[PDB]
């Protein structure tokens, strides 16, 4: 429901509070409309996002995304997300998908927000799929925040292409992404893939001593939630992280490159990890392809579509 007089901030005890991030009674007019709003953190000192509860109108909402950043794109009450999520780096934290219910964060794992370094804003993205009561929508996510230092820190290792070109009518275009991991060990517990209409399959592995350990494999045309990892996977100083997207050009009249519009593409694998608080960092990114010849021994599963 829509909040009203009671406010978005709910105390749970002396150190915990829930924060409801809701669309400010919005009303769409077209199909596939993307709405976005932001919420400054109520505390200025450091806190840990320890849990998420979805509050979605199961009739209208296709998916939701929650980000953490410091410069939301619009100082507005809400905006068309085409304008942008964040001017700075948008950190993904939560992803709700309609027909793919999210898995909870492991216990003891939490994101670092606020303080000197952590995110100062939450930004919410709500995709509306199908559209007549003239109702004002307040769908969103309720977020459990604590000030208690969590022993394990959640983080994101984003893997993304940039230089990809998909020629028109080209049967198979591969986008390889590879990086050497150079931090304290991390443990991947969930993953999410992102592609636009041209992607067929996305796969992420850990290569250690020349052997591929599957992190995640998915059709990007399937709902784009965070799916849990079958068996938790440690990546460690030395290991190489490797991802491939498979694209088709068939159907397109002109060549497609990486971009933000629906006629552009994207090969994004979001690896969600946790680290020991004392070693932890919160976000890593790989946009390089440091070991391209290594992809010669990529598992055949990464090329056959699920
Ligand atoms: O992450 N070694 O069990
Ligand atoms: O997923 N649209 O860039
Ligand atoms: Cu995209
Ligand atoms: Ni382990």
């Amino acid at each position: 429901e829509c909040l009203g007089t009671i406010g978005p901030v709910t105390p749970l005890d002396a150190s915990d509070f829930a924060l409801d991030i809701r669309m400010p009674g919005v009303t769409p007019k077209e199909s596939d409309t993307y709405f976005c709003m932001s919420m400054r953190l109520p505390v200025d000192e450091e806190a840990f996002v320890i849990d998420f509860k979805p509050r979605a109108s199961m009739d209208t909402v296709h998916h939701m995304l929650l980000f953490g950043c410091n410069m939301p794109s619009s100082t507005g009450s809400y905006w068309f997300c085409d304008e942008g999520t964040c001017t700075d780096k948008a950190n993904i934290l939560y992803a709700w998908a309609r027909n793919a219910p999210p898995t909870r964060l492991p216990k003891g794992v939490g994101f670092r927000v606020g303080g000197e370094t952590g995110s100062k804003y939450f930004v919410l993205q709500v995709h509306y799929g199908d559209i007549r009561d003239n109702h004002k929508d307040c769908s969103g996510v309720s977020v459990h925040l604590t000030r208690v230092p969590q022993p394990l820190i959640a983080g994101m290792y984003l893997m993304m292409s940039v230089d990809t070109v998909i020629p028109p009518g080209e049967k198979v275009v591969n986008a390889d992404i590879s990086c050497q991991y150079k931090m304290y060990p991390m443990h991947v517990f969930a993953y999410r893939v992102h592609t636009h209409h041209l992607g067929k399959v996305v796969s992420g592995y850990r290569v250690r001593n020349g052997q591929w350990t599957l992190i995640g494999r998915q059709n990007p045309q399937l709902p784009q939630a965070f799916y849990p990892v079958e068996h938790p996977v440690d990546v460690t100083f030395g290991d190489i992280l490797a991802a491939r997207c498979v694209f088709t050009g068939e159907g397109r009249t002109e060549a497609t490159h990486i971009g933000g519009t629906s006629s552009d593409e994207m090969c994004n694998l979001y690896i969600m990890y946790y680290m020991e608080a004392k070693y932890a960092l919160s976000f890593m990114t790989c946009t390089k392809n440091v070991a391209p010849d290594m992809f010669r021994t990529i598992p055949a599963e990464a090329n056959i579509p699920i």
